């Protein structure tokens, strides 16, 4: 018993992590096979960021511009290539720490864990979701460039997110690992706003599901609801209308608990109206919507 | 910019980490050097849980009992000793991975990583603190015992906990590396109550100078308050009383912030008597107690 908002073990991810520098920046690197990922906009001064010209700033480089170095050791680049926002830096050794992984392009809701880094050394782990706006409220300093976000399937490291940018709003920004930003925006320091910020319904279910689980059972009440009913409610509260896909999804928790996911929809819909009343469920005092389905089971099964 | 409860990364840990059996029943172990420890409890069949009597156990255990597997691959074990309430296997092969490492006892309020494990491999890694009734508010579930609580100092792993059990009310007791439990909790399945889990004062504070380095403002206040007056309130909302040591732990966080430690205490008194009103700090409806002074300052300033 007991739920908490876990990371994946950071190990795999640690194995990987290399300290970039061109010119004047430094920042992460992630070191797969032979090839060491990074954003773009290390090949920038501070005055380069305001408004960028990423293929024109990279013709002055050259692959002995780009400083890699693996724990005290450093490794040799034999060629660059800039994908979308990222850059892929061939080395002449391949990671001996590399682990089985994937790069794979996550949707909102969707939850992960972020590795820190400084100077590709791990500061901390910590476990976020992709808002609906494509926005992560990471922890993120100067420096942090480069660290990612990933889900870890056994001995598979499916890698999501990389870091590139805080926006004015102290909220982040950052690509896949193909270099494409979630959301709209773009590797430049202008303002850049980011849209509503719903909250992730489907989670919220989930969370309270892992509630019921763990004891917490006082926001349970005798009503049921309609999808379309409550989906109203929703709209009126900012949260993400749910779909019979979110219902689908939230089946083995409805099948181990014994509570139909339209009852738990109508205990959220009290929730959303009444307010916690000063109580607490799983030692929150809001609604939680960074647990996916899949992370309730998996934290609750115990899965390794 | 961004404020996570960030654990730290697990690496060191996991390579540490091994699956200990005896008899019918399996839990993890902690493979330092050539020596594995883990719960004492591991001897002990579901009945003999119920009131052990772990030196007459023990007895009827020879080192061959134990068996020690790391990854796939078995580890021999040559001698066995109970200290308190752990068990320490020497196995004849040194931990290649063993990290440098401490055994440290932390005190109430203090904080840490745990990495959950099952079978000798990790599941989640996740922060949490001593509770000043000496219980751990974790998530671990059964097969979770001998998963560890750790800090990390640079290079130097300091195991402050190992899991041990979990009380009827669903919170987590365990021990120190040497074995001694946290708290008057004894490894029987026996009913033991937990006593007041009061709020750790000296961390919401560091928490309220996190929010304001973060831009989390709104509960500043014009006022000020004494040492004394301000633990008249918090021994009415169960908050641990402030000690000069701790405002002396403030210090820096006081003094990058530029707000005097006890003008934070009157924005936190006022805090506990007005509450929040529907509004957060930091994403959190609740003051969080679980980032010590010094978590704070390595969080926001990025110690790897
Ligand atoms: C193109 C250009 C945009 C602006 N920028 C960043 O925002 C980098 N960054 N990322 N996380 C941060 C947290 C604190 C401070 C700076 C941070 C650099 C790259
Ligand atoms: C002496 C004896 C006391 C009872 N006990 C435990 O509580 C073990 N344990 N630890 N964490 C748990 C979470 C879920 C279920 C069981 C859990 C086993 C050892």
């Amino acid at each position: 018993s007991g739920f908490r908002k876990m990371a994946f073990p950071s190990g795999k991810v640690e194995g990987c992590m290399v300290q970039v520098t061109c010119g004047t920046t430094t920042l992460n690197g992630l070191w797969l096979d032979d090839v060491v990922y990074c954003p773009r906009h290390v090949i920038c001064t501070s005055e380069d960021m305001l408004n960028p010209n990423y293929e024109d700033l990279l013709i002055r480089k050259s692959n002995h511009n780009f400083l890699v170095q693996a724990g005290n050791v450093q490794l040799r680049v034999i060629g660059h290539s800039m994908q979308n926002c990222v850059l892929k830096l061939k080395v002449d050794t391949a990671n001996p720490k590399t682990p089985k992984y994937k790069f794979v392009r996550i949707q909102p809701g969707q939850t992960f864990s972020v590795l820190a880094c400084y100077n590709g050394s791990p500061s901390g782990v910590y476990q976020c979701a992709m808002r609906p706006n494509f926005t992560i409220k990471g922890s993120f300093l100067n420096g942090s460039c480069g660290s990612v976000g990933f889900n870890i399937d056994y001995d598979c490291v499916s890698f999501c997110y990389m870091h590139h940018m805080e926006l004015p709003t102290g909220v982040h920004a950052g690509t896949d690992l193909e270099g494409n930003f979630y959301g709209p925006f773009v590797d430049r320091q202008t303002a850049q706003a980011a849209g509503t910020d719903t909250t992730i319904t489907v989670n919220v279910l989930a969370w309270l599901y892992a509630a019921v689980i763990n004891g917490d059972r006082w926001f349970l009440n005798r009503f049921t609801t309609t999808l379309n009913d409550f989906n109203l409610v929703a709209m009126k509260y900012n949260y993400e209308p749910l779909t019979q896909d979110h219902v689908d999804i939230l089946g083995p928790l409805s099948a181990q608990t014994g509570i139909a996911v339209l009852d738990m929809c109508a205990s959220l819909k009290e929730l959303l109206q009444n307010g916690m009343n000063g109580r607490t469920i799983l030692g929150s005092a809001l609604l939680e919507d960074e647990f996916t389905p899949f992370d309730v089971v998996r934290q609750c099964s115990g899965v390794t």
